[PDB]
């Protein structure tokens, strides 16, 4: 009532968004357990959180948990295609500043992040950051250093964002401490892997409605996202080949039942067309990049792909695929939003019945969020319970108020303790109806642990 | 065979030719190990090493033994389990003039005698200076009964989770006398051997022991670590309906996401020692229970009383105390079907009716079932484990801890893992063995993610 | 051109883009276009068609037209139309009456608009049907039109069941081809199509994680087999119910636990017969039977809170949705997704936790909440349809003397040789390479080198 | 003083008996028939010549026939498939059996002849149980006067049925037969899931090879090829499938397999030039499943990747051209039923040669040659059908019919669906499965009786 501090696609989608939020709450027991456990204590009272992460229904439940624990927030999406417009509407209709819609331009994307940083044309009195991929973190460091003086910490969601934080820490340019939320086991080995198992084939079906069984796929990378992606396709009956630069991850792909190949003859990427294994790429119906690296589906690979192959990226940024080359050289025919046929016949127009085209999903942006709805609530429950715990921890540490000498001892990128990781996992397991066994005192003593945990040394890899 | 060689004890020396044929096949299945043989043979990095070895005397261990010897070592060998020796592998090693004391079906007394035969040569302590162990039994005997021998030993290379646990306990209590390498926690060990090894060999052992159809039946896997993960997959891929029990909620979370129902043998998960705490309805529908924990009494007497008639019971953890077989020896009548396959008749202790329907089938008397009823992990998986063992032996032997002054010794008394660069090099040879082709990063790409083109490719915190 | 009714004609260009993609996914259908274009074997055929107005059906429609036919089309379900497909067909000048979200009355009206042209019966001479609704209406309300119709080609198990019942009772007026029972239909479409599209529909409707949750699939025929795999491959813990012990044996061997909603399998009508403990652990129930009331009122009362309920058999009476309309309050989440509040009939608490989620109001969930089977699977079914249309149209049943009609009034399947030819085109579409028998090998197993390769008894 | 048998070692009898008692608890359909029909003795007076793999599972079948009143004389239908402890247990029970693991071809024929003849003259046989048609063929060729008094043949397997239908078509079949193979509780149980269980079993026992990550080529995708492909894919193999039947090939594609041919463009012109050498040079394991001849031929064998495993799970060993390998290459026995075939020539071999293939069971049925064949709970279905088929044909008494009636009943037929469903129900109950009973309204709705049959005869499952 008099609330205008937002920008969304269509505020009238709010009722729909709220209905899906209420369903999502029943799917996110770890997050709702934190809401119930901490609402009375208000651990985030006084926290003012700049948040930049995909404005989905799942993020909505995270935002309202932070608010329920006392926080104020100003929110944007971390991708131009990942917002669910009904989720953004519901958050805006609840009186929460949010600047996010599906299908932003790059200019609008930056404008949305700035609308969270600035309130009434001046820096918001922010003191906490929640980021997914590091874009908000980067803009604060380059453009708003005086704001970082008063920020107690950053809680970063994803592998690519953690890499950018560690880069800054090594260079001595990180200004506030951070929690690497990504490397909780209930994040990395849940969200990154099983989330992509759920949502990769989901997005490919919604975009193309292609049968996947019996066709050939090439997954580039076999980390947590590549593992999940490869399973998303293999469980549908695809014949999946895996590329990797890490021989340990390649070994896992072999033992998991995949053939390990390289787009390049003998794996040597020398920049020439002659290095492309044209015979291999000429049989591939679907290529998925999962690396967080640059140009792993390059222009020569795109030229060699089988006609009518699907091309998509599920890593954080779109530069995994050389989409710039395709914009320069080939004609783009939009099938529907976030589905384009790329005609390799040339740049100036195309025959509507041309058979030499590729299908690109979400213009090379994160395909699970761009062409579907990303990971499901019950998986994001784990990631976002860690986010809430990470926000509570850094806000209580009050880094910004410490003397310079004490700041120097606390400026780091850390993970949550294993005990908290286990407590998140336990709520997830109970959500499935699973029953964890309790060690007897004898058994606890025998393996050298407390009955309540933690159950594994910090070196353990699961 | 060296003239007059008698410094060994095996079941049947006439099996040596068969063993040698299978060793030649296994060399072709173990490219990381044979690649170390080719790379290091000329340089002889283990010349002067005298290795006491205690690990399952299989064909795969045979290839490991002859690699150590090819690099210059002398060895004296025993198995780390009474049922895990393949007698044709022991025979081939003995016929090569290598002291080995190992046969399938040892008694517990013979098991200790075999280890002592490695430790003693001609009635006196051998001048050993290295130890390779799997489970910590050889390490324990040296520390407890031959402590002076450890004054000359440069290090221990320990194969398995349970053995490392024991070493870390000694380190924490100040009782470990020599440095050790935790071979288990190489990724090309723990996340290869422990998981995929059990995936290959668990259903293999159950089939050899019982020839039971597995599809459509109910299994309960106790544990979901690396061995529990592989064991659950071994059974699920055969079409079993697999339930998983865990005390670790993170491992239980993985089990749920992997498609398993997570249950406890006890109502509400609370194990209070009473029959009343047993979920009798659950245990009464289980056809197969497998323990994978490395913990004690995780398949207890009341569980055994409540199990479905004719359920199979087995253990793939390192030691047999995962199952309360002592209870079964005390109370129930054992009928041997064939070696390492026993019907345990719950009707009472003395006799049994030949056609009684109320029995359980116990495999390998509760000892490691994959080695006891089949042949353990396959050569191509053991390749990674044993490449790491060889690298760990070279590293500790070269450090010469026993030759250091006491000040320098205190700095190096530790339990370490091999560096990630070596882990990656093992994996690369494994991938090539499959015909896999690893892509090489461009310089720009290596710069982009902050690694060298040659690796390592992951920070040490990475969990794979 | 105004002889159509679709939701939004401006969707035509989008639909045409997707038809052009679909053509590249349907090599068996497109091969028929190339093979028979010169003969025009359907020249003079006027086909009443009643089947889900999807992109895939669009390619079928345009294949029939390319071979000479005229058609007038409706959907066979109120929720299965893809509006852009309907628009693309309408924009090409083809009469079609179909949109997503019809009422039952509009559904009936649409079929009647195919039957009637300018207020009078169209001079139809062929029928293509999926489920038997158009066949039933013609027999009961327009029996005179069947005097000019040469045959029916029926798509699906439930439609074939209805044809055989009419044949047994002597009420079927024209011959028919059972398209369902070609192997490239029944063992492709019914099984693998549901494998692809069941989890697809559940994800689009609810975006629920499926891994780790408990499913109960009622039935294990072809649709039940594909449905169970759709869920198991996502990591659901799937239990299977069956009345047929052979199908139940297949479920056991395929790795599923076989259970009944009723204690000891005995459905005596009482709440006491419900296995409440089992139903109280089920997160998702899917009915696949073609039977009536296999998810009944007492089962719905006993289901775990917030379980998903859906049906992928042809008709919605597999679930007792009528009970739920009478007794419980429905909250629309979005089209084809309703929360059903077991707290009462009049109103509901917006935060109530005691509800079920029903998809597509109990109608075919794969078509109602997603897009049904993928083009490359429907290629097989619809190539059989085209061949079956050609065969019955060439037989010219309606022109035969009454004495010769009696000898041809039957329900038949296509011959195996054609089944194999459709399959080969599908295999080639994957890049598969079939081996050719040597003369000696062909003699050894007693087949011709070109096939057929199996006796008619073979079950694959 | 029972001496009417020949087995490897009678002292294995106690061990065989122990495994028989276990197997009875895994075979509820078959033991259900034992309990249901024991008092009635429906096979009293039956005298059955039996020729099928002398396994523990066959032991339970034999003792079921005996318990129902039959006498029998038994042999194995393959030289490597006998389990010596099962043969010993049967002989120790006083049942004539002539079978051991590792027969020569000459001994194989002698064993069958020992069942046909008793004390040097034709036994008074009146029933035949066969697996593959070898006993059936010898009777028709060499003992026609015995067939005059025989009421029928019950034939287990696809290849045996093919030989029966050829005889029927040529007018040479002398007695009616039941095609046991094509019961759904046989063909879609035994042929498929039995090979799923036992193919990777036999490969592990023979070689202990890791299968995960390696390349397999399965020739054929019928029931045996389907189950074999699953046996390897579930272990993590990368499985390619070859087929001549496009419908079976379509199934392989949709099941998630790549469909390939050993020959370029699928055309076998008999020369090396037609072999896809790039494909075969990548294959770690080839398995033949066809029932056809020379589907893994000499030119394929020459092109296979070094150290590939070659095996056959169809009924006869001519699926692989082992004759070519015997004529040209040197064989090194690793252990029984496992040979290295050195492609360096025929005159000796280097013990460390790298260019060899591994042949399992000398090309004979690999699941039975290198392991124990199908598990008891699967053979339960097959052998319940066998017992019922024996009962049906013995009760018909074809040999006593007048010539005019014989002509009307000389056929090869399958058991009715009601029997197939009742076998399946006992298998399901063995897993603890609970089948739902239709209500009268539901049975009416789909047009079936509450007790079944639930499907028309056309249904393919
Ligand atoms: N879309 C989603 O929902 C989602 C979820 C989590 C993470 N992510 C993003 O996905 C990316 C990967 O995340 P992760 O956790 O899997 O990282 P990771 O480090 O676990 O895996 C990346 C893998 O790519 C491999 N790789 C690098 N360059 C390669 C090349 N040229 N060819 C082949 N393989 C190559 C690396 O060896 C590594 O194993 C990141 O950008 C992350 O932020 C996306
Ligand atoms: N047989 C083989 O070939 C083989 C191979 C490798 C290791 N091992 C042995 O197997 C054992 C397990 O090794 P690992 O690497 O999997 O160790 P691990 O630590 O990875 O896993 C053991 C798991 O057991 C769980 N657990 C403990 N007590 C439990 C209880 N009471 N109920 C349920 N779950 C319980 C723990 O939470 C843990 O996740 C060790 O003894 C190891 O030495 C055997
Ligand atoms: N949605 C789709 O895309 C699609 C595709 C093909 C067919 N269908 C429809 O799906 C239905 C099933 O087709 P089908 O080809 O699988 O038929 P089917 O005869 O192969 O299978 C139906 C199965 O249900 C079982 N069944 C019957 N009543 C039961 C009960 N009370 N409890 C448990 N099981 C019971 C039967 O035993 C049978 O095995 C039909 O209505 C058919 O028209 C839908
Ligand atoms: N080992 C066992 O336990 C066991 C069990 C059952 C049957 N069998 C035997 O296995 C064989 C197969 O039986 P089935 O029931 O699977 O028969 P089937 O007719 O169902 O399948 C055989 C398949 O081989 C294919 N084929 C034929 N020639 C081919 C070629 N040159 N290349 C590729 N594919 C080719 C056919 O198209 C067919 O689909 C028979 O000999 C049968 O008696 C063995
Ligand atoms: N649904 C989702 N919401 C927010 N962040 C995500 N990352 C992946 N899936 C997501
Ligand atoms: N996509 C589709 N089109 C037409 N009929 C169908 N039946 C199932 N899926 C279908
Ligand atoms: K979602
Ligand atoms: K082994
Ligand atoms: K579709
Ligand atoms: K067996």
């Amino acid at each position: 009532a008099g609330f205008t501090d937002y920008k969304v696609a269509d505020i009238t989608l709010a009722a729909w968004g709220r209905r899906e939020l209420i369903i999502a709450e029943s799917e996110m027991p770890a997050l709702m357990g934190l809401r119930r456990k901490y609402a009375g204590q208000q651990p985030l009272k006084g926290a003012k959180i700049l948040g930049c992460i995909h404005m989905t229904i799942q993020t909505g439940v995270l935002i309202e948990t932070l608010v329920a624990l006392g926080a104020e927030v100003r929110w944007s999406s971390c991708n131009i295609f990942s917002t669910q417009d009904q989720a953004a509407a519901a958050i805006a209709a609840a009186g929460i500043p949010v600047f996010a819609w599906k299908g932003e331009t790059e200019e609008e994307y930056e404008w949305c992040i700035e609308q969270t940083i600035l309130k009434d044309g001046q820096p918001w009195d922010a003191n906490m950051v929640l980021d997914d991929g590091g874009d908000l973190t980067e803009i604060l460091h380059k453009k708003y250093p005086q704001m970082l003086e008063r920020i107690h910490g950053i809680t970063e969601e994803t592998t690519t964002g953690v890499h950018r934080l560690l880069d800054m820490l090594k260079n001595g340019t990180l200004k506030v401490p951070a929690i690497n939320v990504n490397d909780s086991v209930t994040k990395s080995k849940n969200d990154n892997k099983y989330g992509c198992r759920h949502s990769l084939n989901d997005a490919i079906k919604r975009g193309t409605d292609h049968l996947l069984s019996g066709k050939q796929a090439l997954v580039i990378g076999y980390g947590d996202v590549g593992k999940g992606s490869s399973q998303s396709l293999r469980q549908e009956g695809m014949i999946v080949k895996v590329a990797e630069v890490d021989p340990i991850c390649a070994m896992q792909a072999c033992m998991d039942g995949f053939e390990v190949v390289s787009p390049y003859k003998n794996g040597i990427n020398d920049g020439t067309e002659a290095s492309i294994d044209a015979a291999l790429l000429g049989k591939i119906d679907l290529i998925v990049t999962t690396t967080g690296n640059v140009n792993v589906c390059d222009a020569n690979m795109l030229k060699a792909l089988k006609k009518r192959a699907v091309v998509c990226n599920i890593g954080h940024f779109d530069n995994e695929i050389d989409t710039a080359f395709m914009r320069k050289n080939w004609a783009w025919e939009e099938v529907k939003p976030q589905v384009h046929k790329i005609h390799r016949t040339g740049k100036d127009g195309f025959d509507a019945h041309n058979d030499d085209y590729l299908i690109l999903l979400a213009e090379g942006r994160l395909v699970n969020l761009g062409n579907a709805t990303g990971h499901p609530s019950r998986i994001m429950d784990g990631s976002f319970a860690n986010q809430v715990l990470a926000q509570i921890h850094l806000f209580e540490q009050k880094y910004a108020d410490l003397p310079a000498a004490e700041k120097a001892k606390r400026l780091s990128v850390e993970v949550l303790p294993k005990k908290l990781d286990e407590e998140v996992a336990l709520e997830m397991v109970k959500g499935f109806g699973g029953v964890v066994t309790q060690l007897t005192p004898k058994q606890a003593e025998y393996i050298g642990v407390s009955v309540e945990g933690p159950f594994k040394p910090d070196t353990y890899r699961y």
